[PDB]
């Protein structure tokens, strides 16, 4: 499997690993509970250098951008960064991503481990006509995420630059532990946070530093378990089981991230599925412990009205809770069956999403 700059720091601490997009990650260090509970008192910190990173540079970075995602690049200023999904010509996701507008020569995408290749190939594949240069910056970048409503207040000593000053999704150039970093108030914990983008060969050293800063307000290091979870509370998407190239922005609840005044690709596609959109991600709080898988099959009164896409036990809710694509149809408050191995029936509750907000900023 492939390794982050800090496997060695996982394999210290004793971490359960688990093979997670062909990289060998930790599932958890003490356990995924004691980690979910960092996060939502203190701090987490998750090693998350299977992401990938891309950089655009060149006097059309801006329109590469707004061409290729969603969400409006075009109005974004320097130092800031926006969420969106990058879809097919037939309106299906390709994969969901952030990227940061550095100035207007310049700008990097950050991307799910899974889809680096693809990603990038795409992508390449379509810088054709515009005046840039894309690269991709993997192999030599490490992030790390810093989350908890005590991640400000932990991680400022290190950093050389005021971190209040770094508003929700903004980013800025400074320096921790001694050692360049982007730094931006990103995350997708629920909390509030901050993600480190550093040069590889840096990242053991800021992990260092920053574990010596978690014993002291009894933080500590997270590993996937303990991701899953608190994004799956914050109600979250992960590629690959909320949505794929089969599902467009509007049927996950991502309509927001798509501007359809402006031109970019599987623009067509998207105004005709707008007009008709069929299905929609729900949040669920099934009875029992039992935790629902992809997968399973969602009922509304013995008629199928979808599947699970993710399911996890909420330790902050005390529930075992999911996300699932169903009809229109469905609607909050409505009493549904989830069909698990052996056709046994788990009830399981429509609720408002998300299930929780924690400190995370605007
Ligand atoms: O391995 C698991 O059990 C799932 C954890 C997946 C980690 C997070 S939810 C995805 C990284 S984008």
């Amino acid at each position: 499997m492939k390794r982050t700059p800090l496997f060695e720091k996982h394999v210290e601490l004793g971490a359960k690993m688990v093979d997670f997009a062909g990289w060998e990650m930790p599932l958890y260090y003490t356990s995924i509970f004691e980690e979910v509970m960092a996060v939502r008192k203190s701090v987490g910190m998750f090693d998350v250098s299977h992401m990938g990173e891309f950089l655009v540079k060149g006097p059309e970075a801006v329109s590469f951008i707004d061409f290729l995602i969603t969400n409006d690049f075009s109005s974004l200023p320097d130092g800031k960064a926006i969420y969106s999904v990058m879809c097919n010509e037939n309106g299906g996701i390709i994969d969901d991503l952030v990227v940061y507008k550095v100035s207007p020569d310049e700008a990097l995408m950050v991307v799910n481990a899974a889809n680096i290749e693809k990603d990038f190939n795409w992508i390449k594949s379509h810088s054709k006509n515009f005046d840039v240069e894309v690269s991709n910056i993997s192999d030599t970048t490490a992030l790390i995420a810093f989350q908890g409503p005590k991640a400000q207040e932990t991680l400022q000593e290190l950093v050389e630059d005021g971190l209040e000053e770094i508003a929700y999704y903004s980013f800025r150039k400074s320096i921790v532990a001694g050692v360049e970093t982007l730094v931006s108030r990103t995350g997708y914990t629920g909390e509030d946070g901050f993600e480190l983008m550093l040069e590889a060969k840096n990242a053991p050293k800021v992990w260092d530093a920053l574990m010596n800063l978690l014993r002291k307000i009894d933080g500590r290091p997270a590993g996937l378990g303990a991701r899953d979870v608190c994004r799956l509370e914050a109600t979250y998407l992960l590629y690959g089981q909320d949505m794929d190239e089969n599902t467009n922005p509007f049927e996950v609840g991502l309509s927001w991230v798509v501007k359809l005044n402006k031109d970019f690709v599987g623009k067509e596609a998207l105004l005709k599925a707008k007009e008709k959109v069929e299905r929609k991600l729900v949040a669920l709080e099934l009875s029992g412990k039992r935790i629902a898988r992809k997968g399973y099959e969602v009922l509304k009164n013995g008629e199928r009205v979808g599947e699970i896409t993710s399911g996890n036990f909420s330790p902050t809710l005390g529930k075992s809770i999911a996300l699932a694509l169903v009809s229109k149809s469905v609607k909050i408050g409505d009493q549904l069956g989830v069909v698990f191995p052996g056709g046994k029936l788990v009830e399981a509750l429509v609720v408002k999403k998300p299930f929780y907000r924690g400190s995370v900023r605007r």
